[PDB]
C-alpha cells in the first residue's frame, strides 16, 4: 500500500470505536508496520488484542503525563525499531468538570493546566523523546477539533488546549522540517466514541451536523483513518504544519440550518 | 491504485512541467482512467501525445472563456463517458500587464475582469455544464496560491481572482455536497513552470522559499500530483470545501529569513 | 472629535437605513468634513438632503461601472478639495437572479462578472482615480460580509465578489502603505437595509443571528458607523489591510443554536 | 473623551515603554477613570507614580499565578469600585530558557505549563474573579502576538500560550456576551519593551518588520493604546471575540522582502 516500508507508532487506541483504531486499520491496510501504546492497566488487554489482529506484537505502556514514562516507552520501542517513521498522537483529556456549562464558570487553573498538558504538551514531549529515532521522510500526526478555532458550547477549556495543540503543530513542523520530518493535524468532525458520550447532547449535536454538513453526513473513523494514513505517508510530502479539516466541509459553511 | 475505477477529466496540461501534467501522471499511476482538454490549436499536439503516453485517447478542445466551448466539450466527452467522477481544474490567466509592479497602478477593469473570468468563474462554469454527468462519490479539484490570502508583490490582480476561486471552492462544495460531490483546492507552493518564468525574479523568489520553507525545499509537481490524486479519490471522502496548502509549510511560518 | 480636520468622501448613501448613512453620521459627529456621491438621478435630491444635515454641500453623481464617471466625479470633487483624506466604499451589487437558490444553478458568467466589477473592482477603481489626491495619513474603507469566508445560502456569487474585495483590501494596503495610506474593511453582521430586501427569509435569518450572536442582538448602522469612524481616523494608525468583524462575535462561535 | 464615565483596571504597567503604559495613557486622555495593579513590590512605587500622573490613586498588588492574590486585589478594588467597566490584561511570561533556539529542544513540560498559566489562563482567571462586578457594556481586552498564528523563531512556546489566549478570547466572549460583556484582543506588532529584551536579534528583527510592513514603520505603544481605548469604549459595541491586528499590516503581506 502507500505506507509499505513505513514504521508508525499509534497511541490512543481504546476501543474499536476509537479514532486511533480507524487510523491503525487504515495504515495497516496500506502496508505500514505498526506499533502501539496503551495508557494503563485497564487498557493493555484491549490494545494487545487489537495489535495482534493487525499483525503487531509491539504493545507498550505510555502515560504522557509523565516524562519518565515517555522515555521508557521509547527505550523499549528502540530495541525493536532502532528507527521508525513517525507516530499518530491521538490523545486528549480534561477533568470531567471542565466540559459542561458556561465556560468562564467551569474552568479552573488545575483543569486548564491538565487539559493543556495532556492534549497539547504531550504531542511535543513525545517528539522530544524520540527525535533522534526518526528517519528522514517521517511524519507526525495529531488530532484536533473546530473548538480550537471557534467557541463551541461545552467544549470549554478543550478549545483552548486544541488551539495550543495546532500552534504546537506549526512550531513542531517549523523546528523539525530541516531534519526531514513533517508535522500536521487532522481537524475531525464529531464522531460518537468513548471520549464523547459522557458529555452534553452529543446525539442532538450529531443530528445538527449531518444536516448542515455539505456532504450531508458526519465523518467516520474510516474517513479520518484514510486522511490520517495519507498525512503520514510519502504521498503528502508537500504538506507540513497544516491543520486539515476532515469534517465534510462543516466549518466552511454558515447558517445552513435556516 | 487508490484511483482504480475512477474517470477524471484533467484540464490544463501544457508541457511536462505543467502542474496538471504532474497531476495526470499521478492519477494514472493510481489507476484512474483519464480524459484531457486542450485550449487551442497550439497545444492540441502536445496534449494528444501526453494523453497517448498515459493511455488515453480522449483529447478534447476547451476554452473556458466561452460557454459554448465548455458545453460542446462536455457533449463530446459524454459519448465516451456517459458519466464520470470529476475533473481537475488547473487553469489560470491574467493579461501580461497585470502582474508586474505596483498593484494599484497595474490593475485595470478589463484585466481584473479577464483574470477573474478565466481563473475563478471558469471553475463553476465547468461544474455547471457537466453537473448531471457526475457520479456520487465525485470530486472537483482546483489549484490556488497563497496570493489569495496575503498580498504578494507582483501577483497583483491574480491574488484577487484566486481569493474569488477559493470562495468558489466553498460555495461549490456547499451546493454540490447533497448530490454526492466534494470540491476542494490545493494551494501550491511556487514551482517553475511555463506560466511563471515570464514574470519578475521568480528565480530569486524560489531561492527565498527553499530557505524559509519548513521542509527546506520547494514542492514539485509530483508532490502536488500526489495530494491532487488524493483529494480526487475516495480516500479523502471526509474532506470538502477545503483549501489544502501543499507548499511545505511555507505559509505557516514567519520571519525565518532572519 | 477624533475625526477633526479630516476630509472624507462617502459613497453608498441611499436611505437613512443605509450602512453608509450610519457611517456618515458617526464621522460628522467626530468632526469630519463630509462629501457624498450618488449613483443616479433618482437619488440626487434624496442624497443632497442627507448631506445638508451633515454640514455638507459637496454632492456628486458617480456610477462605479464607468471609469469616466469616477474620473469626472473626482475632478468635480477636486474643485472644492484638491487634497482629501480618504473615502468610504459602501457599494455592493449583483443581478437579482444571482442571489437565490442553489448557487451552482443560479450563477452565470454575466452575473459573476457584474458582481465582481461593482462589488470589488470599483473599490480599487476609486483608489486609482484619487491616488495623487490623498494626503499622507489617509484611510480607505470598504464593507464586506462573512459570505466572503464562508458559504452562506443564497449569498451565492456575492461570496466570491466579497472574497475578491477582502483580497483587494490587502493588495491595496500593501501598495499604498508606503505613501502613507492605510486600507481596511469592516465585515458587518446582518443589517436590515434596501439592498438586503428580497433575498430569502432575511427576517428569519436576522432572528437566528440574534439568538446565536455572543452579544445577543444584531449590530446596527450605528455600531458599524462608530468602527468605521475609528478605522478612518488616526486613532487606528497602526491598522492596515485588516478585515474587522463588527458582527457582535457571530462568526467566532459555532453551534450556539443547538 | 469616548471613554468618559468608564472605569478601567489596567494590569501590566512596568515602565513607560510598556504597552500597558501606552494604553493607560490613551484611556486617560479619552476620559476614563483608571486603576492599576502591579506584580510585586519592586514595582510598587514605580507604578504608584505612573498612576498619579493619570488621575489615579487606586494601585494594587496582583500576582496572577495565585487565585488568592487575584481575589484579594479585586476585593480591595471593590472598596473604591463596587462596579467597574472592564480591565486590560497586559501580562505575558515564559521562563527565559524557553525563548531561544530550536523550539523542540528548548521546550519543557514546566516551561510550557508556566507559559500557559501566566500568559493565557490568568486572563480568564481575572474575568472569573470580577464577573459579578462588571457593569453591562463592559469590555475586557488582552494582548497577543502573531506567533499565535504562525511559527516564529525563538518565540517557541509563547506561540502556544498565545494561541490558547486567542482562543480564551473567543470562549470568554461567547460565555460573557449574554450578560453584556465584550471580550477582544489586540495582536500587536513588534515593540521595544522590557519583556522584549534579550530574546534574539530583536533589533535586527525590528529592522525587518520595518522594511516589510505596509506602513513602513513599526507600531508604537501609542498606536496600540489608541486601538485599545477604542476596543474598550462603546464605540466598538459591535465587536466581540475578535483578535485585531495592530501591526501596520505586517501579517497580511508575504515576500515583500525579496
Ligand atoms: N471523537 C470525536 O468526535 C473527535 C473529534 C475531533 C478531535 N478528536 C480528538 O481525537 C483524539 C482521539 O479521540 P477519540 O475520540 O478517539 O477518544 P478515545 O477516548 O477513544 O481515545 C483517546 C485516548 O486518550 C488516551 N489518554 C488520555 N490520557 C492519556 C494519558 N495521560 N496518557 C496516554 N494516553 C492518554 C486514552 O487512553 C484514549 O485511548 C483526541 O485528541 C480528541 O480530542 C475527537
Ligand atoms: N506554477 C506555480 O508555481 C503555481 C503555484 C500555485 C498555483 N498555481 C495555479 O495552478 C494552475 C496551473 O498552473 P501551471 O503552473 O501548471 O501553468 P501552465 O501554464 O503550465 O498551465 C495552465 C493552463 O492554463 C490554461 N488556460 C489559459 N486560458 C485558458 C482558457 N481560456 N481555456 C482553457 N485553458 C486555459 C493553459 O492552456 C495552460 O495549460 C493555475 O490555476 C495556477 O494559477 C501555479
Ligand atoms: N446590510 C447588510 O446586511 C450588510 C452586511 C455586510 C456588508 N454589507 C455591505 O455594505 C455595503 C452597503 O450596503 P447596504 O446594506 O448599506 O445597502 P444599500 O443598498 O443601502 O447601499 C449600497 C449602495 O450600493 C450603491 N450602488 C450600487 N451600484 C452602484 C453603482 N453601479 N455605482 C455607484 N453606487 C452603486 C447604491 O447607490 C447604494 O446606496 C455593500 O457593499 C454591502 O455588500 C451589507
Ligand atoms: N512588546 C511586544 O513586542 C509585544 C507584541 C505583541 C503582544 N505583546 C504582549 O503584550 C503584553 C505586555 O507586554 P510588554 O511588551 O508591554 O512587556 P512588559 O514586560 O513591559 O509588560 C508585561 C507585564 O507582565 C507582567 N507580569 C509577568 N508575570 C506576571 C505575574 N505573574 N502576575 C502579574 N503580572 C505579571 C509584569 O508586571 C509586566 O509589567 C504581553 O502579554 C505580551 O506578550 C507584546
Ligand atoms: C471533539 N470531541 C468530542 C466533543 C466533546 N464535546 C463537549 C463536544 C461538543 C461538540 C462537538 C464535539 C464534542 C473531543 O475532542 C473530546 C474531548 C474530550 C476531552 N476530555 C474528556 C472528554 C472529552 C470526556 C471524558 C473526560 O473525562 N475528559
Ligand atoms: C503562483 N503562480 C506563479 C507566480 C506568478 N507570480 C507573479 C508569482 C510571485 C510569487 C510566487 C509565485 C508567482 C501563478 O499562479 C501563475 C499566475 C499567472 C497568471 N496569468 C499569467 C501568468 C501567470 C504569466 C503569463 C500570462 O500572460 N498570464
Ligand atoms: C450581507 N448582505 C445582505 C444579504 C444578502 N443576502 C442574500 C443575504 C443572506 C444572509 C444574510 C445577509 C444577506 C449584503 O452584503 C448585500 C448584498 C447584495 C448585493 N447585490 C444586490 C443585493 C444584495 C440585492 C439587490 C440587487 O439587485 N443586488
Ligand atoms: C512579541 N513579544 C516580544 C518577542 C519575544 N520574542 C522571542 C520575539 C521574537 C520575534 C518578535 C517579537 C518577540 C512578546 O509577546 C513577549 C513575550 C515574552 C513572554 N515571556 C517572557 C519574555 C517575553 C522575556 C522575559 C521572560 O522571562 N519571559
Amino acid at each position: 500500500g502507500f505506507l509499505s516500508g513505513k514504521r508508525i507508532l499509534v497511541t490512543g487506541v481504546a476501543s474499536k470505536l476509537s479514532i486511533a483504531y480507524g487510523i491503525a486499520q487504515a495504515m495497516h491496510r496500506e502496508g505500514a508496520e505498526l506499533a502501539f501504546t496503551y495508557q494503563n492497566d485497564k487498557l493493555k488487554g484491549r490494545v494487545e488484542e487489537f495489535a495482534a489482529q493487525l499483525g503487531s506484537d509491539i504493545v507498550l505502556q505510555c502515560d504522557v503525563a509523565e516524562d519518565a514514562s515517555i522515555d521508557t516507552m521509547f527505550a523499549e520501542l528502540g530495541k525493536v525499531w532502532p528507527k521508525f517513521d513517525g507516530f499518530v498522537h491521538s490523545i486528549g483529556f480534561a477533568p470531567g468538570d471542565q466540559l459542561d456549562g458556561d465556560y468562564v464558570n467551569a474552568v479552573t487553573r488545575e483543569g486548564f493546566k491538565i487539559a493543556h498538558d495532556i492534549s497539547s504538551y504531550s504531542f511535543v514531549a513525545m517528539a522530544k523523546a524520540c527525535r533522534s529515532m526518526l528517519n528522514p521522510g517521517s511524519a507526525l500526526l495529531t488530532l484536533s477539533y473546530l473548538g480550537a478555532e471557534r467557541a463551541i458550547p461545552n467544549y470549554n477549556v478543550m478549545g483552548l488546549a486544541k488551539a495550543s495543540l495546532e500552534a504546537n503543530v506549526r512550531y513542531m513542523a517549523n523546528a523539525m522540517g530541516p531534519e526531514g520530518v513533517r508535522v500536521n493535524a487532522i481537524s475531525a468532525g464529531p464522531i460518537r466514541t468513548l471520549a464523547a458520550s459522557g458529555i452534553k447532547d452529543f446525539r442532538k449535536m450529531l443530528a445538527h451536523c449531518e444536516a448542515v454538513t455539505p456532504i450531508r453526513r458526519t465523518v467516520t473513523i474510516e474517513d479520518v483513518g484514510n486522511s490520517a494514513a495519507f498525512l503520514c505517508s510519502d504521498l503528502s510530502a508537500g504538506i507540513s504544519g497544516e491543520v486539515v479539516h476532515v469534517d465534510g466541509g462543516f466549518s466552511i459553511a454558515a447558517m445552513n440550518e435556516l
